[PDB]
Protein backbone atom coordinates (compact mmCIF):
# COMPACT_ATOMS: atom_id res chain seq x y z
CA UNK A 1 0.00 0.00 0.00
CA UNK A 2 1.13 3.85 -0.15
CA UNK A 3 -0.46 7.11 0.68
CA UNK A 4 0.03 10.56 -0.32
CA UNK A 5 -1.35 13.66 1.64
CA UNK A 6 -0.86 17.17 0.86
CA UNK A 7 0.50 19.49 3.34
CA UNK A 8 0.08 23.23 3.71
CA UNK A 9 1.61 26.17 5.71
CA UNK A 10 -0.94 27.82 8.16
CA UNK A 11 0.11 31.15 7.19
CA UNK A 12 2.30 33.45 5.11
CA UNK A 13 5.62 32.53 7.36
CA UNK A 14 5.58 28.55 7.07
CA UNK A 15 5.05 28.78 10.58
CA UNK A 16 3.73 25.48 10.26
CA UNK A 17 2.24 22.70 8.04
CA UNK A 18 -1.06 21.22 8.33
CA UNK A 19 -2.01 18.04 6.77
CA UNK A 20 -5.62 16.55 6.67
CA UNK A 21 -6.55 12.99 8.15
CA UNK A 22 -9.49 10.89 8.24
CA UNK A 23 -10.53 9.52 11.77
CA UNK A 24 -13.42 7.51 12.79
CA UNK A 25 -16.07 6.12 10.94
CA UNK A 26 -17.89 7.74 9.23
CA UNK A 27 -14.71 9.79 8.52
CA UNK A 28 -13.78 12.80 10.65
CA UNK A 29 -11.24 14.74 8.73
CA UNK A 30 -8.80 17.01 11.48
CA UNK A 31 -5.98 19.15 10.13
CA UNK A 32 -2.77 17.46 11.98
CA UNK A 33 0.86 18.84 12.84
CA UNK A 34 2.63 15.59 11.56
CA UNK A 35 6.01 15.89 13.75
CA UNK A 36 9.10 13.96 13.02
CA UNK A 37 9.98 14.65 16.69
CA UNK A 38 7.71 13.07 18.63
CA UNK A 39 5.56 10.43 18.72
CA UNK A 40 2.10 10.61 20.20
CA UNK A 41 -1.35 10.64 17.63
CA UNK A 42 -3.52 13.42 19.41
CA UNK A 43 -5.96 15.41 18.12
CA UNK A 44 -8.22 17.93 19.69
CA UNK A 45 -11.48 16.16 21.00
CA UNK A 46 -15.59 16.47 22.29
CA UNK A 47 -13.36 16.24 25.74
CA UNK A 48 -11.22 19.13 25.48
CA UNK A 49 -11.91 21.62 27.94
CA UNK A 50 -14.67 23.65 26.78
CA UNK A 51 -12.31 27.21 27.26
CA UNK A 52 -8.93 25.34 25.73
CA UNK A 53 -10.95 25.24 21.87
CA UNK A 54 -11.19 28.41 20.10
CA UNK A 55 -12.10 27.26 16.13
CA UNK A 56 -10.39 23.94 16.19
CA UNK A 57 -12.12 20.80 14.59
CA UNK A 58 -12.00 17.96 17.16
CA UNK A 59 -12.74 14.53 17.36
CA UNK A 60 -15.92 12.95 18.73
CA UNK A 61 -15.53 9.09 19.33
CA UNK A 62 -18.99 8.66 19.96
CA UNK A 63 -19.64 9.75 16.55
CA UNK A 64 -17.72 7.12 15.08
CA UNK A 65 -18.87 3.51 15.35
CA UNK A 66 -15.38 2.26 15.35
CA UNK A 67 -14.00 4.05 18.16
CA UNK A 68 -12.66 2.02 20.97
CA UNK A 69 -11.60 3.21 24.41
CA UNK A 70 -8.65 1.72 25.39
CA UNK A 71 -9.04 0.70 28.87
CA UNK A 72 -7.12 2.80 31.93
CA UNK A 73 -4.46 3.91 28.72
CA UNK A 74 -3.71 8.07 29.77
CA UNK A 75 -1.32 10.22 28.19
CA UNK A 76 0.59 13.61 29.02
CA UNK A 77 3.04 15.74 26.90
CA UNK A 78 5.05 18.02 27.78
CA UNK A 79 7.74 20.28 25.30
CA UNK A 80 10.30 22.39 25.71
CA UNK A 81 8.29 25.84 25.34
CA UNK A 82 6.56 25.10 28.47
CA UNK A 83 3.27 23.60 25.81
CA UNK A 84 1.11 20.60 27.12
CA UNK A 85 -1.76 18.15 26.23
CA UNK A 86 -3.16 14.98 27.61
CA UNK A 87 -6.34 13.37 27.93
CA UNK A 88 -7.39 9.33 27.80
CA UNK A 89 -6.87 6.70 24.65
CA UNK A 90 -9.49 5.69 21.51
CA UNK A 91 -8.43 2.99 18.91
CA UNK A 92 -10.19 4.24 15.78
CA UNK A 93 -9.75 3.91 11.96
CA UNK A 94 -6.93 6.68 10.77
CA UNK A 95 -6.48 7.66 6.62
CA UNK A 96 -3.60 9.48 5.31
CA UNK A 97 -4.05 10.39 1.72
CA UNK A 98 -5.20 7.08 1.02
CA UNK A 99 -3.57 4.57 2.92
CA UNK A 100 -5.64 2.98 5.90
CA UNK A 101 -4.84 1.68 9.80
CA UNK A 102 -7.02 0.25 11.91
CA UNK A 103 -6.51 0.04 15.47
CA UNK A 104 -4.70 3.51 15.65
CA UNK A 105 -4.10 4.94 18.83
CA UNK A 106 -5.61 7.83 18.69
CA UNK A 107 -5.10 10.08 21.87
CA UNK A 108 -8.11 12.19 22.83
CA UNK A 109 -7.14 15.84 24.84
CA UNK A 110 -9.11 16.39 27.56
CA UNK A 111 -6.66 19.43 28.34
CA UNK A 112 -4.32 21.37 26.54
CA UNK A 113 -2.08 24.16 27.24
CA UNK A 114 -2.62 27.79 25.87
CA UNK A 115 -0.19 27.76 22.60
CA UNK A 116 -2.69 24.89 21.64
CA UNK A 117 -5.73 26.41 21.92
CA UNK A 118 -4.08 30.36 20.57
CA UNK A 119 -3.45 28.08 17.34
CA UNK A 120 -6.76 27.78 15.35
CA UNK A 121 -5.42 25.86 12.90
CA UNK A 122 -3.79 22.81 14.26
CA UNK A 123 -6.35 20.63 15.32
CA UNK A 124 -3.76 17.96 16.98
CA UNK A 125 -0.10 16.40 16.04
CA UNK A 126 0.71 13.44 14.15
CA UNK A 127 3.68 11.85 15.66
CA UNK A 128 6.55 10.05 13.24
CA UNK A 129 9.76 10.15 15.49
CA UNK A 130 10.36 6.59 16.91
CA UNK A 131 7.50 4.25 19.28
CA UNK A 132 9.94 4.09 22.02
CA UNK A 133 9.12 7.80 23.08
CA UNK A 134 5.04 7.37 22.94
CA UNK A 135 3.93 8.07 26.32
CA UNK A 136 0.78 6.31 26.83
CA UNK A 137 0.36 4.91 30.01
CA UNK A 138 0.78 2.18 30.93
CA UNK A 139 1.16 0.41 27.97
CA UNK A 140 2.86 2.29 25.31
CA UNK A 141 0.77 2.92 21.46
CA UNK A 142 2.78 2.94 18.13
CA UNK A 143 2.69 5.55 15.73
CA UNK A 144 0.82 5.77 12.41
CA UNK A 145 4.25 5.06 10.29
CA UNK A 146 4.89 1.59 12.99
CA UNK A 147 1.33 0.62 12.26
CA UNK A 148 1.61 0.87 8.37
CA UNK A 149 5.50 0.10 8.02
CA UNK A 150 4.29 -3.58 6.94
CA UNK A 151 1.80 -3.30 4.91
CA UNK A 152 3.93 -0.36 2.75
CA UNK A 153 5.58 -1.35 -0.75
CA UNK A 154 8.87 0.18 1.08
CA UNK A 155 9.04 1.16 4.54
CA UNK A 156 9.56 4.51 3.90
CA UNK A 157 8.08 8.06 4.51
CA UNK A 158 8.84 11.21 2.47
CA UNK A 159 8.73 15.15 3.71
CA UNK A 160 8.47 17.49 0.75
CA UNK A 161 7.79 21.06 2.24
CA UNK A 162 7.29 24.19 0.35
CA UNK A 163 8.73 27.48 0.91
CA UNK A 164 4.86 29.52 1.10
CA UNK A 165 3.57 26.81 -0.82
CA UNK A 166 1.78 23.56 -0.02
CA UNK A 167 3.95 19.99 -0.29
CA UNK A 168 3.65 16.53 -0.12
CA UNK A 169 3.92 13.86 3.10
CA UNK A 170 4.46 10.64 1.34
CA UNK A 171 3.66 7.06 2.51
CA UNK A 172 5.12 3.77 1.07
CA UNK A 173 7.14 5.13 -1.95
CA UNK A 174 9.54 7.27 -3.35
CA UNK A 175 8.14 10.02 -6.15
CA UNK A 176 11.38 10.03 -7.90
CA UNK A 177 9.68 12.99 -10.48
CA UNK A 178 9.96 15.72 -6.54
CA UNK A 179 13.65 15.82 -6.39
CA UNK A 180 17.15 16.36 -8.88
CA UNK A 181 19.94 14.80 -8.90
CA UNK A 182 20.36 11.93 -6.09
CA UNK A 183 19.01 11.23 -2.53
CA UNK A 184 22.22 10.59 0.31
CA UNK A 185 21.75 8.79 2.50
CA UNK A 186 22.95 8.95 5.92
CA UNK A 187 23.70 6.87 9.35
CA UNK A 188 20.47 7.40 12.14
CA UNK A 189 20.88 7.01 15.39
CA UNK A 190 17.37 5.76 17.01
CA UNK A 191 19.23 5.33 20.76
CA UNK A 192 17.36 8.57 21.81
CA UNK A 193 14.25 8.19 19.99
CA UNK A 194 14.32 10.62 16.86
CA UNK A 195 15.51 10.69 13.42
CA UNK A 196 19.40 11.60 14.77
CA UNK A 197 22.00 12.25 12.11
CA UNK A 198 25.38 13.74 11.50
CA UNK A 199 25.70 16.89 9.18
CA UNK A 200 29.08 16.68 7.87
CA UNK A 201 29.02 20.40 7.62
CA UNK A 202 28.13 24.09 6.79
CA UNK A 203 28.76 27.29 4.16
CA UNK A 204 27.46 30.81 4.36
CA UNK A 205 26.37 32.20 1.05
CA UNK A 206 29.28 31.89 -1.37
CA UNK A 207 31.91 31.24 1.35
CA UNK A 208 34.14 28.51 2.14
CA UNK A 209 32.18 25.26 3.04
CA UNK A 210 33.24 24.08 6.77
CA UNK A 211 33.78 20.39 7.02
CA UNK A 212 32.38 19.92 10.59
CA UNK A 213 30.16 16.69 12.56
CA UNK A 214 27.06 18.52 13.68
CA UNK A 215 25.03 15.88 14.99
CA UNK A 216 20.91 16.97 14.95
CA UNK A 217 17.34 15.35 14.35
CA UNK A 218 15.48 16.17 11.37
CA UNK A 219 12.05 17.64 12.87
CA UNK A 220 9.72 18.59 11.21
CA UNK A 221 7.69 19.66 13.91
CA UNK A 222 9.70 22.31 14.58
CA UNK A 223 9.76 25.86 12.35
CA UNK A 224 13.24 26.85 12.62
CA UNK A 225 16.61 25.65 12.09
CA UNK A 226 18.49 25.55 15.51
CA UNK A 227 22.74 25.04 15.29
CA UNK A 228 25.46 25.67 17.62
CA UNK A 229 26.17 28.94 18.51
CA UNK A 230 29.46 29.29 16.61
CA UNK A 231 27.62 28.04 13.17
CA UNK A 232 24.89 30.66 14.11
CA UNK A 233 27.20 33.79 14.95
CA UNK A 234 29.32 32.84 11.87
CA UNK A 235 25.78 33.29 9.78
CA UNK A 236 24.70 36.34 11.30
CA UNK A 237 27.76 38.23 11.14
CA UNK A 238 27.07 38.36 6.99
CA UNK A 239 23.94 40.42 7.60
CA UNK A 240 24.49 44.00 8.20
CA UNK A 241 23.03 45.33 11.27
CA UNK A 242 21.91 41.55 13.02
CA UNK A 243 22.40 41.14 16.51
CA UNK A 244 21.39 38.26 19.39
CA UNK A 245 18.44 40.01 21.14
CA UNK A 246 18.12 38.98 24.58
CA UNK A 247 14.85 40.68 24.89
CA UNK A 248 13.01 39.20 21.78
CA UNK A 249 14.82 35.39 22.44
CA UNK A 250 17.21 35.18 19.62
CA UNK A 251 19.02 36.66 16.38
CA UNK A 252 17.01 39.44 14.80
CA UNK A 253 18.11 41.94 11.41
CA UNK A 254 16.91 44.68 9.46
CA UNK A 255 13.86 43.89 7.66
CA UNK A 256 15.37 45.72 4.60
CA UNK A 257 18.17 42.92 4.71
CA UNK A 258 18.55 40.50 1.78
CA UNK A 259 19.67 36.90 3.47
CA UNK A 260 22.60 35.14 2.10
CA UNK A 261 22.07 31.30 2.26
CA UNK A 262 22.98 28.18 4.26
CA UNK A 263 24.36 25.61 2.84
CA UNK A 264 24.68 22.33 5.16
CA UNK A 265 26.16 18.74 4.11
CA UNK A 266 24.85 15.33 4.14
CA UNK A 267 27.80 13.14 3.46
CA UNK A 268 29.59 14.87 -0.04
CA UNK A 269 26.29 16.20 -0.76
CA UNK A 270 24.88 19.68 -0.12
CA UNK A 271 21.72 21.20 0.81
CA UNK A 272 21.65 24.94 -0.06
CA UNK A 273 18.64 27.19 1.75
CA UNK A 274 17.89 30.12 0.08
CA UNK A 275 18.22 33.43 2.31
CA UNK A 276 14.81 33.76 1.83
CA UNK A 277 13.74 31.24 3.68
CA UNK A 278 15.62 32.55 6.76
CA UNK A 279 13.39 35.27 7.12
CA UNK A 280 11.25 35.00 9.82
CA UNK A 281 9.28 38.83 9.75
CA UNK A 282 8.82 41.73 11.86
CA UNK A 283 9.38 40.51 15.55
CA UNK A 284 6.28 42.58 16.44
CA UNK A 285 3.67 44.18 14.31
CA UNK A 286 4.73 47.23 12.13
CA UNK A 287 8.23 46.26 13.59
CA UNK A 288 11.21 46.88 11.40
CA UNK A 289 13.17 44.22 12.67
CA UNK A 290 12.54 40.73 11.87
CA UNK A 291 13.27 37.49 13.38
CA UNK A 292 15.86 35.22 11.98
CA UNK A 293 15.31 31.81 10.85
CA UNK A 294 18.68 30.20 11.98
CA UNK A 295 18.84 30.50 15.61
CA UNK A 296 21.21 28.98 18.40
CA UNK A 297 20.62 25.75 19.97
CA UNK A 298 23.17 26.29 22.88
CA UNK A 299 20.47 25.76 25.49
CA UNK A 300 18.59 22.52 23.99
CA UNK A 301 21.29 20.11 24.35
CA UNK A 302 20.49 19.19 20.35
CA UNK A 303 20.77 20.86 17.30
CA UNK A 304 17.18 20.61 15.19
CA UNK A 305 17.14 20.12 11.59
CA UNK A 306 13.25 22.29 11.48
CA UNK A 307 11.29 23.15 9.00
CA UNK A 308 13.48 25.78 7.60
CA UNK A 309 16.26 22.98 6.09
CA UNK A 310 13.92 20.72 5.51
CA UNK A 311 11.95 22.23 3.26
CA UNK A 312 14.78 23.04 1.36
CA UNK A 313 15.19 19.48 0.61
CA UNK A 314 13.46 16.04 -0.46
CA UNK A 315 13.66 13.75 2.57
CA UNK A 316 13.27 10.17 3.04
CA UNK A 317 12.89 8.74 6.44
CA UNK A 318 13.43 5.12 5.89
CA UNK A 319 12.43 2.88 8.30
CA UNK A 320 14.30 -0.20 7.04
CA UNK A 321 15.26 -3.07 9.94
CA UNK A 322 18.00 0.08 10.03
CA UNK A 323 16.75 3.48 9.48
CA UNK A 324 18.52 5.79 7.49
CA UNK A 325 17.64 9.49 6.66
CA UNK A 326 17.70 10.68 2.54
CA UNK A 327 18.12 14.12 1.44
CA UNK A 328 17.90 15.68 -1.93
CA UNK A 329 18.01 18.59 -3.51
CA UNK A 330 14.59 20.02 -5.19
N1 LIG B 1 10.87 20.48 29.37
C1 LIG B 1 11.07 19.84 28.13
C2 LIG B 1 12.24 20.05 27.39
C3 LIG B 1 12.42 19.43 26.19
C4 LIG B 1 11.44 18.57 25.69
C5 LIG B 1 11.63 17.87 24.36
C6 LIG B 1 10.61 18.34 23.31
O1 LIG B 1 10.08 19.43 23.35
N2 LIG B 1 10.28 17.45 22.21
C7 LIG B 1 10.85 16.15 22.12
C8 LIG B 1 9.82 15.11 22.65
C9 LIG B 1 9.68 13.92 22.01
C10 LIG B 1 8.76 12.96 22.49
C11 LIG B 1 7.98 13.25 23.61
N3 LIG B 1 7.00 12.25 24.11
C12 LIG B 1 8.11 14.47 24.26
C13 LIG B 1 9.02 15.41 23.79
C14 LIG B 1 9.29 17.88 21.20
C15 LIG B 1 9.91 18.04 19.78
C16 LIG B 1 8.81 17.80 18.78
N4 LIG B 1 9.02 18.46 17.51
C17 LIG B 1 8.39 19.76 17.43
C18 LIG B 1 8.62 20.72 18.54
C19 LIG B 1 9.57 20.49 19.66
C20 LIG B 1 9.56 21.44 20.78
O2 LIG B 1 10.73 22.26 20.68
C21 LIG B 1 10.88 23.31 21.57
O3 LIG B 1 10.20 23.35 22.55
C22 LIG B 1 12.16 24.12 21.48
C23 LIG B 1 12.49 24.99 22.51
C24 LIG B 1 13.66 25.74 22.44
C25 LIG B 1 14.51 25.60 21.31
BR1 LIG B 1 16.15 26.66 21.26
C26 LIG B 1 14.18 24.72 20.28
C27 LIG B 1 13.00 23.97 20.35
C28 LIG B 1 10.57 19.38 19.63
C29 LIG B 1 10.27 18.36 26.43
C30 LIG B 1 10.09 18.99 27.63
N1 LIG C 1 11.17 29.25 21.17
C1 LIG C 1 10.64 28.09 20.56
C2 LIG C 1 9.30 27.74 20.77
C3 LIG C 1 8.80 26.63 20.19
C4 LIG C 1 9.61 25.82 19.40
C5 LIG C 1 9.06 24.58 18.75
C6 LIG C 1 8.31 24.99 17.48
O1 LIG C 1 8.94 25.20 16.46
N2 LIG C 1 6.85 25.12 17.49
C7 LIG C 1 6.08 24.88 18.67
C8 LIG C 1 5.81 23.35 18.91
C9 LIG C 1 5.79 22.85 20.17
C10 LIG C 1 5.54 21.47 20.37
C11 LIG C 1 5.30 20.63 19.27
N3 LIG C 1 5.05 19.19 19.47
C12 LIG C 1 5.32 21.14 17.99
C13 LIG C 1 5.57 22.50 17.79
C14 LIG C 1 6.17 25.51 16.25
C15 LIG C 1 5.73 27.00 16.32
C16 LIG C 1 6.95 27.88 16.35
N4 LIG C 1 6.66 29.29 16.56
C17 LIG C 1 6.00 29.90 15.45
C18 LIG C 1 4.53 29.79 15.54
C19 LIG C 1 3.90 28.44 15.43
C20 LIG C 1 2.46 28.32 15.14
O2 LIG C 1 1.97 29.59 14.69
C21 LIG C 1 4.80 27.28 15.19
C22 LIG C 1 10.95 26.17 19.19
C23 LIG C 1 11.46 27.29 19.77
O1 LIG D 1 14.06 23.24 25.24
C1 LIG D 1 14.73 22.17 25.33
O2 LIG D 1 15.51 21.84 26.28
C2 LIG D 1 14.58 21.17 24.20
C3 LIG D 1 13.70 21.43 23.14
C4 LIG D 1 13.55 20.52 22.10
C5 LIG D 1 14.27 19.33 22.13
BR1 LIG D 1 14.06 18.08 20.73
C6 LIG D 1 15.15 19.04 23.18
C7 LIG D 1 15.30 19.97 24.21
CL1 LIG E 1 10.94 47.02 17.26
Amino acid sequence: STGSATTTPIDSLDDAYITPVQIGTPAQTLNLDFDTGSSDLWVFSSETTASEVDGQTIYTPSKSTTAKLLSGATWSISYGDGSSSSGDVYTDTVSVGGLTVTGQAVESAKKVSSSFTEDSTIDGLLGLAFSTLNTVSPTQQKTFFDNAKASLDSPVFTADLGYHAPGTYNFGFIDTTAYTGSITYTAVSTKQGFWEWTSTGYAVGSGTFKSTSIDGIADTGTTLLYLPATVVSAYWAQVSGAKSSSSVGGYVFPCSATLPSFTFGVGSARIVIPGDYIDFGPISTGSSSCFGGIQSSAGIGINIFGDVALKAAFVVFNGATTPTLGFASK
